[PDB]
């Protein structure tokens, strides 16, 4: 249908993920929930914690059912543990339905909730394969498609910055909202249904090819992850990219620690030298054999605005490309300014330029193709 009612249903603080409002339990208890395409568990704070403004109260819900088993979930650096159960859940600015869903009641955690955050739980939107304790714990979105009869698809339009900066965007559950993107939507295959795994076939920095065996770009996987902030790149790819961006931007010289994500670079306000930083093009495998298309990243996307309240007049930024030993993550920084369709029903992810994009006087983020290729299924790791 029209998805008018779901537009602008997402909020957030920069670097602390995007969240949607949800209700859990009878009568409904409202919580803000992190939207995470990089995990498969729906979990909510359900005991006091110094950084939680609210938490789920099982005893106040006539529909809670305890599953009498616990669950522990470690992420990249944060973790939680809790009791599993089920309860009735809905999304007030999503479709007007109620699903009985698995819920992990978080009763202890480590480096998970963030001070000042606004969210109280997390909604892992990926596949059952990566769910904890194991794949028999049906993820929230599988429940929603099974029980209500919504098409097996959602899309995400993460809009970036309009006190840390406020962000917003839209999560369209059950379809594609044509007013949230411009131009053509290009699909890449979901390689394997676990994370949302895709295949990158070529990387360019300022039109200049990185010239690596394309297997290195997906070593040992590449995923689309709304729950990670940065572009994360395997060791070798990272070093080659950081070299290419150093050279195209060599007129100014920056600390070791800038490029390690350890230190801000600051410029007197309004003096940010955008034009010395290159654009980055990631070509992704197409649906048609021997075709690819590319998405193009501006420096405005990979240099994250971050404020020092002291030197209060400057514009400061953190480098939001960073080194991985667990594969490529196309995180928030890559998804912002694009409209991303998690087409689960047809095992593909589409990209299109977003209605809320990040244009420059001279350069523009884009989604373009086709470009003819070969040995693209060779770019996958085994
Ligand atoms: C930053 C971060 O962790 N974000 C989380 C969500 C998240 C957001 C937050 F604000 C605080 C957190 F503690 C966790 C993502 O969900 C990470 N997604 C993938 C990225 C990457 C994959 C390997 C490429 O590495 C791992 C490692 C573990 C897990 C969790 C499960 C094992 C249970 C699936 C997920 C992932």
């Amino acid at each position: 249908g029209s998805f008018v009612e779901m537009v602008d249903n997402l909020r957030g603080k920069s670097g602390q993920g995007y969240y949607v409002e949800m209700t859990v339990g009878s009568p409904p208890q409202t919580l803000n929930i992190l939207v995470d395409t990089g995990s498969s568990n729906f979990a909510v704070g359900a005991a006091p914690h110094p950084f939680l403004h609210r938490y789920y109260q099982r005893q106040l819900s006539s529909t809670y059912r305890d599953l009498r088993k616990g669950v522990y979930v470690p992420y990249t650096q944060g973790a939680w543990a809790g009791e599993l159960g089920t309860d009735l859940v809905s999304i007030p600015h999503g479709p007007n339905v109620t699903v009985r869903a698995n819920i992990a009641a978080i009763t202890e955690s480590d480096k998970f909730f963030i001070n000042g955050s606004n969210w109280e739980g997390i909604l892992g939107l990926a596949y059952a394969e990566i769910a904890r304790p194991d794949d028999s714990l049906e993820p929230f979105f599988d429940s929603l498609v099974k029980q209500t009869h919504v098409p097996n698809l959602f899309s995400l339009q993460l809009c970036g910055a309009g006190v840390l900066a406020s962000v917003g965007g839209s999560m369209i559950i059950g379809g594609i909202d044509h007013s949230l993107y411009t131009g053509s939507l290009w699909y890449t295959p979901i390689r394997r249904e676990w994370y949302y795994e895709v295949i990158i076939v070529r990387v360019e920095i300022n039109g200049q090819d990185l010239k690596m065996d394309c297997k290195e770009y997906n070593y040992d996987k590449s995923i689309v992850d709304s729950g990670t902030t940065n572009l994360r790149l395997p060791k070798k790819v990272f070093e080659a990219a950081v070299k290419s961006i150093k050279a195209a931007s060599s007129t100014e010289k920056f600390p070791d620690g800038f490029w390690l994500g350890e230190q801000l670079v600051c410029w007197q306000a309004g003096t940010t030298p955008w034009n010395i930083f290159p654009v980055i093009s990631l070509y992704l495998m197409g649906e048609v054999t021997n075709q690819s298309f590319r998405i193009t990243i501006l420096p405005q996307q990979y240099l994250r605005p971050v404020e020092d309240v002291a030197t209060s007049q400057d514009d400061c930024y953190k480098f939001a490309i960073s080194q991985s030993s667990t594969g490529t993550v196309m995180g928030a920084v890559i998804m912002e300014g694009f409209y991303v369709v998690f087409d689960r029903a047809r095992k593909r992810i589409g990209f299109a330029v977003s209605a809320c994009h990040v244009h420059d006087e001279f350069r523009t983020a884009a989604v373009e193709g086709p470009f003819v290729t070969l040995d693209m299924e060779d770019c996958g790791y085994n």
